[PDB]
């Protein structure tokens, strides 16, 4: 049987959010207002999936994400009402199917070195994201000693993805032979993307 649940909100309303603590007794779990991996689920105010730190680590953690209409109804009910239908589609749903069937994490084999500065997503976010989806955080930019010598695959990948496994993350004017070795540059955005579609994307 499950545990009871334990439920977040993303970008959610002052009602919104008293609402969603409304259900939390009456369903007989836990509200929280910063993710933990014990969230099960994350409860966005429309149908979009939103960017902020929350919805993405749930992506990673493979909760359900789920539309506001979803509270509506467990309210309207008094009953934990099944998720399917509020479930947010693509990333989120590949995501949890990824968690209950056990496959490894999203960029898991991987290997990321944040590179300059983070406004839009910020650094430590990023590696929140990193360890969150099973990667590993790079301290020094990769050149060609330990370099070579990683030979993980990452099963996410499609591709040179597959084997060529260390990324420099930037979000500033990198100029460039996307790839050299194994390391590839890759622009903040593209794992930002990777995340909402739960995806380890070409480049």
């Amino acid at each position: 049987r499950d545990g009871p649940l334990v439920l977040i909100g993303s970008g959610l309303s002052s009602e919104q959010q008293k609402m969603l603590s409304e259900l939390a007794v009456i369903l007989k779990a836990k509200k929280y207002t910063e993710f933990d991996s014990t969230v099960t689920h994350v409860v966005v105010p429309g149908d979009a999936v939103q960017s902020t730190l929350k919805c993405m680590l749930g992506i990673l953690n493979g909760c359900w994400i789920l539309k506001f209409e979803w509270v509506k109804a467990c309210l309207r009910r008094k009953v934990c009402e099944q998720e399917e239908k509020y479930e947010i589609p693509e990333g989120p749903r590949r995501s949890r199917l990824n968690r209950e069937q056990l496959l490894p994490k999203l960029f898991d084999g991987c290997y990321f070195y944040l590179w300059g500065t983070f406004k839009h997503h910020p650094k430590d976010n990023l590696i929140k994201l990193v360890t969150a989806g099973g990667g590993q955080i790079l301290s020094r930019k990769p050149k060609s000693d330990v370099t070579q010598t990683i030979n993980t695959v990452a099963y996410h990948a499609r591709s040179d993805q597959r084997f060529c496994t260390q990324y420099i993350i930037y979000e500033d004017l990198c100029n460039y032979r996307v790839r050299q070795g194994k390391v590839w540059k890759a622009p903040s955005s593209w794992f930002i993307d990777c995340v909402m579609s739960f995806e380890l994307l070409p480049l």
